[PDB]
């Protein structure tokens, strides 16, 4: 009933693909050639995501123990414990941060039918991977971009899943750094440099910090209001953003590409709505992001998790 899972590969090889300062303009051969060589740690996310998904849905072990069952091979095969591969860039490190968002996100949702023995396997794994991510960011060299946001979420759901008071610590710590670097206008300073991708980007920063704000809930904190409610800033230049680009087109003096708010608004919709300014997006809902965790619509209206 439970399909094979992959093999667990050891080593990641992504590729950069971006050419100019901004990060910004594409190279489609080298989206082309990231895309190939990700799509099978692409297809794990999904599928986690996915069966994680049937089970806060409708209720059935099944779905929650082929997910347990999956995570447990991926341990076992020590997937993406090895080498980070460098062709042009950190893509690599990259896609550790968004593989432990996606499988520790898909862990937490089935958490509750997972029995000792999974336990045994899963935790060391995710914290491996959770540490081998933190120590990546313990040097003052790398700019905690949205990229640290983004290592937060992973971090701070492998604290909650495999009860790490530290590992939550550091997650928090990510997402204050977030709530930290927002200005009073709603923008973020590292993110006002990718020219035509700014207002994508802000968007992209946004997301995990929800998600995040949305694991401290289930804790019974709120981080919602930290620095006044500077969420709320960064939430409505995004949304106002998607509607209107004209602020992003003159602070950068690039044209925005177009963005669609991401599912984030599934949950910030009923945190504060605004009036309703995220009604449009949650139109086109619902929202399917496997490293934020899979179907943000189901999860917002019915939880992350089926019981405490
Ligand atoms: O085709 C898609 O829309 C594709 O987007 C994928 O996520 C992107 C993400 O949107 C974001 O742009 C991120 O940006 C990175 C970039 O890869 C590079 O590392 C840069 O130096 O840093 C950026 C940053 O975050 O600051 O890249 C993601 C990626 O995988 O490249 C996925 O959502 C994918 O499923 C989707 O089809």
């Amino acid at each position: 009933a439970c399909p094979a899972p992959p093999p667990g590969q050891p080593d990641i090889r992504a590729i950069g693909y971006y050419t100019d300062k901004a990060g910004s303009v594409i190279d489609p051969a080298l989206q082309q050639q990231n895309k190939d060589a990700t799509a099978p740690l692409d297809r794990y996310a999904a599928d986690v995501a996915r069966m994680s998904d049937d089970y806060l849905r409708n209720g059935d072990p099944a779905a929650a123990q082929c997910t347990l069952s999956w995570l447990g091979a991926w341990a076992d095969d020590g997937a993406m414990l090895g080498q980070m591969i460098r062709v042009n860039n950190d893509q690599s490190f990259y896609m550790r941060q968004w593989m432990l968002d996606a499988v520790a996100m898909a862990y937490l949702k089935v958490h509750d039918q997972a029995n000792p023995q999974q336990r045994a396997r899963i935790d060391p794994w995710l914290q491996k991977l959770a540490r081998a991510n933190l120590a990546y960011w313990d040097n003052p060299k790398r700019r905690r971009n949205n990229h640290y946001y983004w290592g937060g979420l992973g971090v701070l759901a492998t604290g909650l899943a495999t009860d790490d008071d530290a590992l939550w610590q550091a997650g928090h710590a990510a997402f204050q750094k977030g709530i930290d670097d927002i200005q009073d206008d709603g923008s973020l300073p590292l993110e006002m440099a990718r020219g035509q991708r700014a207002l994508h980007y802000h968007d992209y920063a946004l997301a995990p910090l929800v998600m995040m704000a949305e694991l401290a809930r289930l804790r019974g904190q709120d981080w919602y209001a930290s620095r006044n409610h500077a969420i709320d800033r960064l939430a409505r230049r995004v949304i106002e953003g998607s509607r209107d680009p004209a602020w992003f087109n003159q602070h950068t003096g690039a044209a925005q590409l177009p963005l669609q708010a991401s599912g984030w608004v599934e949950f910030y919709r009923l945190r504060s709505p605004d009036g309703g300014v995220f009604d449009a997006a949650h139109a086109r809902g619902p929202f399917h992001s496997p490293r934020l965790g899979g179907d943000l619509t189901l999860m917002a209206t019915h939880g992350i998790v089926r019981t405490p």
